[PDB]
């Protein structure tokens, strides 16, 4: 054994994912004829005014009984704003997204005038095919982004217990991710088998425990309990180089940097759950 060998492990775990640049689109919906509210108009505003270095759009789609008003409202309302409107059946890829198993849904529920639902869904693809960064309405822009680079090319806010839930969940919203992200594409596959599947329960469709179930699989680390599995071996590796034998608070750190960096949209966005 080797303590110059382990150092060396260490270091090289520390920078096994290079961080990949997100692209400078604040990605948003409003779909469906409801005005959207005051509120929503504020924080929208204050997005966009936060990230002068980012294109901040708003989505409405005209496939939806009522757009017209709903979307007339929102010109006249960010008219003096650089956020622009564009219909989701505007994009140049519809055509490609049109066919994906999952728009089969987005189109079932936006029928049933489930907007909020549909959104978990179309948030999705829009990152799938253009990457940046995804944020509901109404959750608040902190500060600026700036240039955003994340470990596997996504960004997330920290997990917490949601309201009368049981396990941690890392909020669907906000996502940074870079185009057709592994762990996008997952959740887009795990909620096309729940939807499949008939699936009632609305914590088993596409939101944060299913987003939560995706990241799990595409990076084991980011589940607190399987980074410590991963500590204990390093911990094991360092035994085997002194044969004092535990790890310092900087080799865990070095081993637990990709996932902390993963959680780096925490400090520029709050969603209000943690609010009195
Ligand atoms: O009529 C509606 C209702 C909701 N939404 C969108 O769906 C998102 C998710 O809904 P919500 O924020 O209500 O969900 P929660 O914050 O409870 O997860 C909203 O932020 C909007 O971006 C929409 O486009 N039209
Ligand atoms: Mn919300
Ligand atoms: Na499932
Ligand atoms: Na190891």
């Amino acid at each position: 054994g080797s303590m110059q060998y382990f150092a060396q492990i260490v270091n090289r775990e520390e920078n096994k994912w290079p961080s990949e640049p997100i692209n400078k689109y604040i990605h948003m919906i409003w779909i469906g004829p409801k005005n959207i509210s005051d509120k929503n108009i504020r924080l929208s505003l204050q997005t966009a005014q936060k990230n002068p270095d980012y294109s901040t759009t708003i989505i409405y789609d005209s496939g939806i009984s009522g757009y017209e008003a709903a979307r007339n409202f929102m010109s006249e309302k960010f008219k003096a704003s650089k956020i622009t409107l564009v219909d989701i059946r505007n994009k140049g890829y519809f055509h490609q997204l049109q066919q994906e198993p999952s728009f089969t849904y987005y189109e079932e529920v936006i029928r049933n005038k489930k907007f909020a639902q549909a959104s978990d869904i179309l948030r999705l693809l829009v990152l799938k095919y253009e990457g940046g960064i995804y944020k509901d309405i109404d959750d608040i822009q902190i500060k600026g982004f700036g240039s955003l680079a994340f470990p596997k090319g996504i960004g997330v806010m920290r997990e917490y217990v949601p309201e009368a839930g049981k396990s941690a969940a890392f909020p669907n919203s906000p996502i940074a991710a870079t185009k057709n992200n592994p762990v996008v594409n997952k959740t887009l596959e795990l909620a096309v088998e729940n939807y499949r599947h008939g699936e009632k329960n609305v914590l088993k469709l596409a939101g944060p425990d299913v987003f939560t179930k995706a990241l799990y699989q595409e990076i084991p680390g980011m589940c607190s309990q399987v980074l410590g599995t991963q500590l204990e071996q390093f911990e094991l590796a360092k035994r085997q180089a002194l044969k004092d034998e535990q790890l310092t608070l900087q080799e865990k750190a070095k081993i637990s940097r990709p996932y902390k960096a993963i959680r780096g949209l925490s400090e520029y966005v709050c969603n209000g759950a943690d609010h009195s």
